[PDB]
């Protein structure tokens, strides 16, 4: 099923408390989806899927370009295909940038608002609010604000701290304000980016720790691994150890879904292209043929995630 | 958006009463679905999306392969697309014989009836039974139970009558049993399938008219024009002289979506393949990059079957 | 074996008498000049392989790139391979002009001419002096010193005479001086060239014939048909009728040696290419792999050739 | 120009005296012919072309498959060129077992010593007989005839000496009777064949040393280095330390000259394929356009093989 609200949270405290975490895997389509929640499944793990700014558009179609009705329109699509699969699929939205708050993040939150004050759930469990490219203090105001109104809608929020250098660089006071003016979940829980290339988390731990008055091991933050694409295996180990709850990936499960596809064009070049006057081969220039293996792949890609990130074998269904 | 059950009985009648056709493009995913939606309205056209058994089921990923959830996932993206769009969307399903009635368009149609029992419209606007491969009698005997399931639930039926041998052969019996047991529309709207390759269409309008005591030229059927693909562009207009209000169409636009894919792998084949030693170019496996092209390309090849069918320029919104 | 002058005149007089033609195929390798030989004797034909400017320059490699130096290669080469086969391969330069006689036919001329001198026969048996670009009475001033060098030689002469408007004009002056300037053979056998899209060729004939006190239904030249590729295989049969003994033949051999190299790379993209992280095949990177395969290919199209212009079944060697 | 049998001894004793090499590349054609000559110039260098078995049939064509007209064709191709280019070119046989001596090396040899009977120089200039499936006496009998028919016509005899087992088994006696057998060149010139993976080669050269009465670190055996393909180049340089004088290469330079071809059909895939009803594009099917590309890379490995042995700069003709 979807994560509720109440499992999503669960899912997050769960990898934090046992070093785990999942994969959050950037979807852009119906086969894309269907690829991410089998690899899940596959692995017997719960997971993320995440839709970009451009990823959100592209679901909207060349005709409309909009990014709220695209990824409206792959979380419904996910709901009805998630309802039938026995792990927890929370669904998220990626950098959303200050100028796109209003265009994306925001009418976002306010579908889900109005879902909870029905009585539903949100039709997102988590956003991400991208604040990197202004000043601290502006970041962490917004920040507040978005926080406030996510854990209203039963929404956990994603941000980005500290300044991009690619690769983010996060002060000691940076963690100590974002401590500060957001507390450490009491006001909603919220999930804070991280990079590596990777004791900047530890530091970050130990600072927001002092801060809260707690153990020097504790690990008040709930970070997400950003740009860790075919990343060092070690140094996934090593982000475990410092709280990271999510790992983001694209890059990787693009290449997995992209290569069959291929693959298929050139070994059946002259099926998929009418060649000396033939009229190529329906069998093989029909979509499903080529986009079942691209599917099939992409799934493969997403259970080694699971694997790697140690989430395998632990879905909060318990569906063994 | 979605056309509701009173502007899809309209488009039909419109397009009937002037001599015109939608095209009902076969889709089965996010991509193919927007492609279509975009085609339609770039020809100024009122369309129809359909998905087959095998496209619901590749809808549902290879992780369900449940023909229902397949068919309402698509469905419910397409809601949400189409609202964005100043033309109106018809939902069809395409052949369904008996044996798979109890797992395709009956639940499908029990979704519908609870929609509709709660003061909503139905998540399709037609449903296809084809019962080609039974006896006459037992395929109108089906009909009509389907029938007044749909009519009740605010669908369209479309059947499909006489024996497969490829074309459909349909004696004047066949036409006459059908008129009988279904009457002409006043028990709820049907549509009757035909193929060419013609005068049988006509003949089975005069056999019709006759039956009920209508003048020689009456054309009391909508007939839908199977196995169409890339047909004379003359088969067409005859076809539309005797009452086709929708042409299948699904091979056409499937080479035309696979088309610049495989266009899009060849000339970056040293991109989408990690080759002697490189790690390929992200860019071009980025599966937006070739699916953009994809999506274009079909919606291309839908304009040109709105023109053909000249249904392009006559949308019920009349947005000109 | 390769054709010594006396059967390269029998075999153009033979053909001119019984209105066939040869097939010249350009050449411009090791590889391609197999195709054509075995093409010929397939046929059961004597053929001609003739080198351009630019394939002979190709043939010298690119350390190299001198003209003399690879037809003369290439034609090494080929009195190898034709000693081989019971058919007669004759051995042809094509369009040459003004500002490369110094650097390709005159070289090549004086070779054949030292090998005479020994009592040997020339290495080639025609070259042709493309003098179209200058006035009429320039070309055939050259035209004539060159046949009569040529003809001292053992070695056929072919001209382009007229003007380059792509189609060749020559007028009925052009004609008539060509006969004035060259005589009807008698002087050494030379060639004319012409192309169609064809009366023209049939006038040129009455012109000569009046010219030389000839009955009007007499063939004084022997014409080569220049630009003829995927011509109408009934513009080959009006060319055949006016004199043609030659057909020269490049984009048609060069589309057929392709075309399975082509479908060897897409079929095999993963052998030819070391993907992701793997070494390639062996077997399928080997160039004979795909060349054999081009090889044969060309050689059809030579067989093809042959038919079309009444050749095949007719080698002088009689071998059947 | 083509190595005179004095020249080619004396690039073997130079290279033996100075601890290099000559890469000996397999050719099956005019292209790879003149990219293998190309090569050995852009590197200053003086080079070996060898002809297997099958690279010889596949030169004659699949209308003869006779290894003698290949080998004689492509050789006569070969001087033609060479003499063109200011650095040296051996011609080699390869690998030529019991059962195809009489139709290859044998034959080939007669060639050659009819042409020295006449006061001109051999057509190949080292052959190599593989014995290694044979008893190593038999095999020595028939190296001894062949040794003295050989140095008769001035060429020099590889030979394979052990069991093979893919990698080279010979041992101490082996070499003890090859010695015996053969001499140390006062009879003739001979090379032995090895492989690596190499002190071997070492106890192979104090074991010849000993026999002739030799100081320890003497080098009797010239060694060719078989199965080397992309090899340590690290155990090149210990393979350089024992007396390897030639390395053979076919493998590496097959990958160079098909891998871009492969490239020029994808990028250009609607240009040498007919494709949606179009004609395809001249420029790009016609094969010089590719294999230029094909030649161009073969020569930079074959460069790459000259720097890599050591024989790059130090041509015979100290052209530099
Ligand atoms: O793929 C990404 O989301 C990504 C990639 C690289 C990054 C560098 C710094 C900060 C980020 O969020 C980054 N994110
Ligand atoms: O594509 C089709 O739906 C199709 C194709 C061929 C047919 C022949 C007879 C009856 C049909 O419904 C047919 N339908
Ligand atoms: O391929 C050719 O040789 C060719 C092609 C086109 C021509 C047009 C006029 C005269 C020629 O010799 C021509 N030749
Ligand atoms: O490519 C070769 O010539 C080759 C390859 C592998 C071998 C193994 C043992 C002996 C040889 O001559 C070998 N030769
Ligand atoms: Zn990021
Ligand atoms: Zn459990
Ligand atoms: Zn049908
Ligand atoms: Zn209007
Ligand atoms: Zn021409
Ligand atoms: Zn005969
Ligand atoms: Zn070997
Ligand atoms: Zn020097």
């Amino acid at each position: 099923p979807i994560a509720t609200p109440e499992v999503y949270a669960e899912m997050l405290g769960q990898a934090k408390q046992n070093s785990y975490a999942f994969p959050a895997i950037n979807c852009t389509s119906s086969e894309t989806v269907n690829a991410a929640i089998k690899g899940f499944a596959d692995a017997g793990s719960d997971g993320i899927i995440q839709f970009s700014t451009g990823g959100a558009e592209f679901g909207s179609g060349l005709g409309v370009k909009d990014m709220v009705t695209g990824a409206v329109a792959l979380a419904e699509f996910t709901h009805v295909i998630a309802a039938k699969y026995p792990v927890n699929v929370a669904l998220h939205t990626d950098h959303c940038p200050k100028d796109k708050l209003d265009s994306y993040v925001r009418p976002l939150l306010a579908i889900s608002a109005q879902r909870v004050s029905k009585g539903g759930n949100p039709l997102f469990q988590s956003h991400m609010w991208d604040g990197s490219a202004v000043p601290i203090d502006e970041n962490l105001a917004i920040a507040q604000e978005l926080l406030k109104a996510a854990a209203a809608a039963k929404i956990i929020l994603e941000i980005e701290i500290g300044v991009v250098g690619e690769k983010l660089y996060t002060s000691p006071e940076d963690f100590e304000k974002t401590i500060e003016a957001l507390g450490a979940g009491e006001h909603g829980k919220y999930l804070l980016a991280a990079t590596f290339g990777p004791d900047i988390l530890a530091q970050g731990q130990q600072v927001a720790a002092a801060k809260l008055g707690l153990p020097a091991d504790a690990k008040p933050f709930d970070f997400v691994f950003h740009g860790g694409s075919g990343s060092l295996k070690s140094e996934i180990e090593e982000a475990l150890r410092y709280g990271v709850v999510k790992m983001n990936v694209d890059t990787d499960t693009q290449y997995a879904f992209t290569r069959p596809i291929a693959g298929h064009m050139f070994t059946n070049y002259d099926g998929v292209l009418k060649v000396d006057g033939e009229v190529g081969v329906k069998k093989v220039y029909d979509p499903r043929s080529y986009l079942k293996k691209a599917e099939a792949s992409m799934s493969q890609r997403v259970v080694q995630a699971c694997n790697d990130l140690h989430c395998a074998g632990k879905s909060l269904t318990h569906h063994h």
